[PDB]
């Protein structure tokens, strides 16, 4: 849980990648979490296309 945060600020503000996302996910799916873990990716997908 102490993870989600630091992902929430520090990734969203200089990185903004891909590999990032995917770590959120797949904390999110080891959680349970299924439906926030896909949102995430959607977001990803919506910001970093490629």
């Amino acid at each position: 849980e102490a993870i989600k945060f630091l992902n929430e600020r520090c990734l969203k503000s200089f990185p903004i990648c891909h590999k990032f996302f995917l770590q959120l996910g797949q904390i999110y799916h080891s959680m349970g979490n299924i439906e926030m873990s896909r949102e995430t990716y959607l977001s990803g997908t919506r910001l970093v296309p490629n």
